[PDB]
DNA sequence: TGGAGGGGAGGAC
DNA sequence: GTCCTCCCCTC
């Protein structure tokens, strides 16, 4: 009916269930993406500003350009020799480190391979990389999110989403002193959608009516994605949209505020858009894609099918040749090509497994779970994919890892050395989770990877007991003495030492709330 | 890249 | 039944 809105009551109010919001058309997910991140974290504790070209540096590799530094063409990934060849007051900054024999980290500030002094070298070959500082500030960042929202998904060490559902619905029906204009209140602009609410006379599977002109007054903040000019606000998902589009600005602005930040934000219906359109534009700026302008966006030239979560590795690339999509424009070629639903590229599918011709033990798609592949692409070539955010556990694992050059760990007794290293970076680790949210935080299991000199893989893992935090370190030497001596038992008359890898990682927590 | 963190399949136990 | 090994996803 083209007399009412696309959406439903049923829509609306589901915007006020964290379980859900999300399913819901009318969905209005953030993605946040810190600038920089590493280069910013560098900036901040050596009291550096915005305008300092400072890199972050990991042995001879920048691991993040601030944006000041990108004005001279550096990269991530460049060479420190690379970068200070583009840029003369470069600010180079290298991670923390653990020197082998010690058990604490700590920054060597005006160390590094570009120093000419050899008495302020941070060898490859003693030292182990802590990223403890960028982690600390993520846990910071995280608080901040949860405070201003209820459904936070840390993504990973500088990006969230946030669910902000329940505020866009509460400001729609309850708040009473946003003004759209210097003459009119969102109160009084949505007074007929208010008193049906409040009046509570509706159908759940009845539509929306459609919008009352004088929502047209509310503003998007930041930049609305719109090549083809297309109205701004056209239906409820618009008015939802705008309104966690100032939400978010707040915020990020509170991260910046507080913590000093600048971030990269989308804004959309789905959690795979949302993180397309923070990578849109950078740094410092919030990209709304409306759901009017999903294929304007996703056909833009930058993405292809690749470019969404699960498919930037060997499935994508099956999916490719399974499909027979193109090299450039393969969104909408799935689209076009299975137009009217995802039953039409399920019996495409069904047809390519059912073959004897297919491989299905190395094939990566479940034969089994064709009706899902098909509606995931079918929704994803459409900006229409709705996934839940998860909201994750304090830890799920922890990982201390050294790759290893010439000679350095050259027997059991170097890699013990460097056991003992990671055994103390984890027991911190763990000991500061435990202070910060007042938990118990138990190592449950531990897993030992190694690589040898011809580069084979070595694995254990197995269970690890539990004494307290004051034999944690020792309790975790334990087992990694025990499975690096089985390994190297496993790998006599072959190729092995000196070794080029080796790691320890925790792999399963339990973890005991207090209080 | 190195140095992370997430997640799951399936045979071993 | 759960555990261990190996593999695939991402920043
Ligand atoms: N392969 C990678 C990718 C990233 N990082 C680190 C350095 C980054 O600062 C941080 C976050 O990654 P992003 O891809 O978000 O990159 P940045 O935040 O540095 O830059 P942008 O402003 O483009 O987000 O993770 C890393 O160590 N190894
Ligand atoms: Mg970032
Ligand atoms: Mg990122």
């Amino acid at each position: 009916d083209p007399h009412m809105s696309k959406f439903t009551w049923k829509e609306l109010i589901q915007l006020g269930s964290p379980s859900k919001a999300y399913e819901s058309s009318l969905a209005c997910i953030a993605h946040i993406d810190m600038n920089a991140f590493f280069a910013q974290v560098e900036q901040m504790r050596c009291g550096l500003s915005k305008e300092d070209p400072v890199v972050c540096v990991q042995w001879n590799s920048i691991i993040a350009v601030s944006y000041a530094a990108r004005k001279y063409g550096i990269s991530r990934m460049d060479t420190i020799q690379e970068a200070l060849k583009k840029c003369s007051n470069l600010i180079p900054i290298h991670t923390a480190v653990f020197k082998k024999g010690e058990d604490f980290w700590q920054y060597h500030d005006g160390c590094g391979s570009w120093v000419q002094d050899p008495a302020k070298q941070i060898s490859v070959e003693d030292h182990k990389v802590s990223l403890e500082p960028y982690r600390r500030e993520s846990r910071k960042a995280l608080a901040i999110f949860k405070w201003a929202c209820d459904l936070v998904e840390r993504a990973s060490i500088d990006e969230v989403f946030l669910d902000l559902g329940r505020i866009c619905f509460n400001m729609l029906m309850f708040d009473n002193e946003y003004e759209l204009t210097g003459d009119l209140k969102l109160k009084d602009a949505l007074s007929n959608i208010r008193e049906a609410f409040i009046g509570g006379n509706y159908d759940i599977n009845s539509h929306l009516p459609l919008i009352p002109e004088k929502i047209k007054s509310l503003k998007f903040e930041g930049d609305v994605f719109n090549p083809e000019g297309r109205d701004l606000i056209t239906d409820w998902d618009d008015v939802i949209l705008a309104l966690g589009s100032q939400v978010c600005k707040g915020i990020r602005d509170s991260i910046k505020d507080i913590l000093g930040y600048t971030t990269s934000c989308g804004l959309s219906s789905t959690k795979n858009v949302c993180k397309l359109a923070s990578n849109y534009k950078k740094p410092d700026a919030q990209t709304i894609v409306k759901n009017d302008c999903l294929l304007d966006f996703l056909d833009c030239g930058k993405f292809e099918i690749t470019s969404f979560w699960t498919l930037g590795g060997v499935l994508g690339k099956e999916l490719i040749d399974v499909l027979d999509l193109p090299h450039e424009n393969s969104i909408k070629h799935i689209r076009e090509t299975w137009p009217d639903n995802a039953g039409q590229l399920k019996e495409f599918l069904d047809a390519k497994v059912k073959q004897s011709d297919y491989d299905r033990s190395t094939s990566n798609i479940d034969p089994l779970k064709t009706a899902d592949l098909a509606e995931k692409l079918f929704k994803l070539s459409r900006g229409r994919y709705g996934l839940p955010l998860s909201s994750r556990p304090v830890v799920k694992s922890m990982m201390s890892n050294k790759n290893l050059r010439g000679k350095s760990c050259n027997s059991i007794v170097d890699c013990i050395s460097w056991l003992e290293v990671f055994c103390a970076e984890l027991t911190s680790r763990i000991q500061d989770l435990e202070q910060e949210y007042n938990k118990i935080v138990i190592p449950r299991t531990v897993s030992i990877s190694l690589k040898t000199k011809s580069y084979e893989v070595y694995r254990k893992s197995g269970p690890v007991a539990y004494k307290g935090i004051n034999f944690q370190s020792h309790e975790l030497l334990k087992v990694g003495i025990k499975f690096v001596t089985d390994l190297d038992i496993k790998g006599k008359n072959k190729s092995y030492y000196p070794l080029t890898k080796l790691s320890m990682t925790i792999t399963n927590f339990d973890i005991i709330d207090l209080q």
